[PDB]
């Protein structure tokens, strides 16, 4: 999987994944 993003909030990428950005 390529993507690129610039300087932005952080990412999950791939099958669902789980992320708790307080």
């Amino acid at each position: 999987i390529k993507y690129t993003i610039y300087n932005s909030t952080g990412i999950q990428i791939g099958a669902y994944n789980y992320m708790e950005i307080g």
